[PDB]
């Protein structure tokens, strides 16, 4: 009856993201927010709403969860990066977070976000000091040429996962110095599950130039086995 | 420095599929195939290889796992379908299974397979009986308008998950008769997770045409609340 | 009261078997079969019925569950047995299954079922091509003498668990050839549990003639640690 | 070789019971008993032997585990039974436990065990005070009906599982008074798995005479849903 | 044998805190920090060190774990407190965090720590902007009187848990305005476990003045059922 | 209202013990005691009450759970101790138990209990045979000095945890002989979590005098890695 002349959107677009880049607080449905203390023991114990992607940072959605934030905090504190690069931006929450966190730490850090599509970015123009947004394209490597001009140390973070190994070869040869991080969030465990032989070969090809950092690599489900850095040349 | 001269295939292409459409028997790494019986108790208890998609049917890879296979066995025995349609073929294992199973049940069933790329299908020529392949895109409703007429009852299976709700729409107005299935494997639970609001509106738009068949919808992790059918 | 009336069957007779050897599909008792799509998310998430042995093959009950079926399929495809023997028949579901699967693979296989009690066999006589039943007592080795006439490779399957180790001893001495399987379903983990010393001694006495096939021994809970085959002398 | 030297006993005889009715203390195989304290963190953290039936009472094996022991303790304290009956004996560990436990609690209680085979009973002749052994067949009610006029309250325990629904009918009419227990240990969950319809129908038949004691029925896995008592 | 030479500090002093108020980075103990990529699949998958209280903020230990930090983040953003009070200080790590997180948010917030022992504090005098440390006793209630004269909204956090119920009475009667929070961290699940009736009675006494806030109360294991506020 | 005119006990007093040293049977709250057998399958499958310390012994509260009781039984059966010392008494439940058990075993055993506060003891003097009680602080070694000559073999059990290592040193030097046990219930795993470095130093300082009995050390969650005795290697 109601499926009539409707163009149904492709729900695959909202994968790992959600419907809305803007942040809205969770709302309770099956209980009152103000539970009475005389009935305190009868109150339900579950969260009350979806824990899909519930985190925020100053009113922007944060796709990086608390355990991941904790790892990056330690990494920032130890490395004191002059440059953090995000390939894959979405709403920009994690950019502002990296910027904020580096400011509180007293680290002179320029944060850079690269994406094919920047139209979902929720960072207001007034809150953009030391955050630069570049419109790029993973399959074209000359995109990345800009900002070999940038300062070190440097953390390069892949959240896009398109031409990753090629981008890695570029970064190793043209960008990273010893100590710099190249990080692949989320995807490495899935590539190993689906393509165990090719994955092991491809990662293994970078063994003279990149190490898995074992202090951080097992510390969150999002960074699981994906934290690499440049070994001594 | 092997990264310097090396062709990096795009690894996302294998998502949900594997790296090779042809079947290869599992290989044991950290044990012998023959475990000595006087040390029986000290044998490892784990599988010995990855359980990603280790299933086969007659030398062809099978991406439908044993409990999914059992559900379809029951469905095919109840419904006695004269057509089965697979949106998404890959190596063709499931096509060959559906055809073999219906034949062994005594059921005259045509199996139809639709895919963007049929260059991966592994079904030997010598047994393509009652299988019809079609090459086409899912983002194109034209791929379905071109289909010739099919017998009933019918089962339509979505293993491709592109433009799925528009295809459901086309299927309800131009294909499905009362008692015919439209099954979305795998994806329903993810779509609810990622886009609960829109998923809900979309599914509920079919409230007067499709229902969820609770006999089968909770019977396997792959078919999990995705087995629908046409009600009067 | 209702109890003074009844006769009360021995419920131990249905151990591992169920009440009725004939197949009837599951039925939903506490929800509609057709759940409305506007309330999809409210739908109950559990199976809906008993998960004991709700399995079938062409309207006969299947006591071997899906994972077990998957192991036998790989085993049949690799080995291509000329003979499969089921010690312990019940309804014949696995007999019909084995025969159907070998026909589909183009294998010339004679399926043989041995039991003291053949009265629960549900296979129609019109559908007994390449299946043979045979009456016999497990403790009487005469029961198995006609097996020596059969072609190989051979898979011998114990679903009876009476006199098992003497039957194994006999199979090694008079029946089994290199490559043939001797398989004990279900019982071996229990025998190890209740009598670890005698069980380890008994199994280990076959160390020169049989081995545990580790490609199949861990692949199903029913076949768990019970898949054995004849090694080379 | 060795399989031909062997006289193979039937291992189904040992089901639920173990190989030897006499108690032997567990032994470590892959560690020293005395772990050096300077490598305390290196010590393995598993049990170190099989937990099939590791329990004992005063040198006799105990087939009832600590969780079950604790329920029977509370039940004895509340009910203060003059008689505890055990259908099925084995080594008599639980018979001696029931006796010793009622003695320290000050309860005057005769313990009676009944079995087809009493030759496995490990209880010393000179430690058999307030314990009676009775030979008899379960699928045959002459065993039960003759030996009677036992004092109340009463606890009747099934550890045999032979003709249980008929023994239950005999007990409600000719033995049990209000507040007495009839307990089926272990077997209730299996009869429900294998015969849901026949089992629900049979227990439902006793609806006006027995009930499930909910204070004790969920409190151990052996007693799981098998604690019944005589409500009038 | 140097048990008779050794001097034993009270290990109870470190319960829930650790040996050292100063932060030190985790030490890797049975693996290299740099795992070679040709052996990537063979790298161990566990953390590499103890997950006891491994967290930090800007070189200071953080006893509030990331899940709890996420809850307080939302709370600060929503409430926008002018005052945050921590009953129990230790190293000052969460004092510094609260202050930093409110500056970042553009909120004008004074942060206050109260403990009988402030000598474990690790915050340099360099950066005590909007942080005040007060010498306090949980048994004395004159201790808390300085808090009355300062701005709301207000979050009051008990990390000390001595004479808590009297402090909640004082706070309700003399401090908390509508909107303001009283948060007991960690202990409520334990008090209810050990003292269900007395705890239910005691919490029950605040039914007209405080309510449990279900948005934040189940969102972390440290705040579990302990987030209360002056409302209703 | 009720809060402002209510006297609040310090709830930390009850940590690890409960509100009442006297035993009260559990009580069903949301179901009838007697469930009807026509609705047997529809019966709830959980305990129906709180499992904090539901355990008793002859009308006295038991804080040691059944698993711990089974270990101590085996310990008593093998060691056949003449003395059993409990540091920590609370209600005396365990004292009455140890005494009863040794008596039923034929073991002539004196049970000693030590606590700063004996006022919660619930054991009737009518059954106080072979039970001695002392009043004293643990933080004072004098409490252990004033103890008389005790018979061996011996089990010394710590349930108080106040100055455990100096008490251990006093035990080893002045009390324990070949075979005697020193057991620390509950606390060892917490000291190891909160202070791994200082705990490993202190325990390993007894490496010549005490050793962890592996037959019992892993046999219960309460006695976990805390069962020590004066034996070599």
């Amino acid at each position: 009856n109601d499926y009539s002349r409707q163009n149904f959107q492709d729900l695959n677009l909202f994968r790992g993201l959600g419907e809305d880049p803007a942040y809205h607080p969770p709302v309770l449905t099956d209980r009152p927010r103000d539970w009475p203390l005389d009935r305190w023991a009868e109150a339900p114990r579950d969260l009350g709403y979806s824990d899909f992607s519930p985190y925020q940072w100053r009113g922007l959605r944060m796709l990086k969860d608390p355990d991941t934030q904790a790892v990056y905090h330690d990494m920032l504190w130890e490395l004191r990066p002059r440059t953090i690069v995000e390939l894959g931006v979405y709403n920009g929450g994690s950019l502002a977070w990296f910027r904020d966190l580096t400011k509180i730490m007293g680290i002179d850090c320029q944060v850079i976000g690269i994406d094919r599509d920047l139209s979902r970015c929720q960072i207001p123009a007034s809150d953009m000091e030391n955050i630069t947004l570049h419109q790029g394209d993973c399959s074209d490597l000359t995109t990345f040429e800009h900002l070999r001009e940038m300062a070190h140390p440097l953390i390069f973070i892949d959240n896009a996962h398109a031409n990753t190994f090629n981008i890695m070869k570029w970064a190793v040869d043209h960008l990273l110095e010893e100590g710099d991080y190249f990080i692949i969030e989320d995807m490495i465990p899935y590539w190993y599950r689906y393509a165990p032989q090719l994955f092991s070969e491809y990662l293994g090809a970078f063994r003279d130039v990149l190490s898995m950092d074992m202090l951080y690599a097992n510390a969150s489900s999002q960074l699981d086995r994906g934290v690499l850095r440049r070994v001594a040349a």
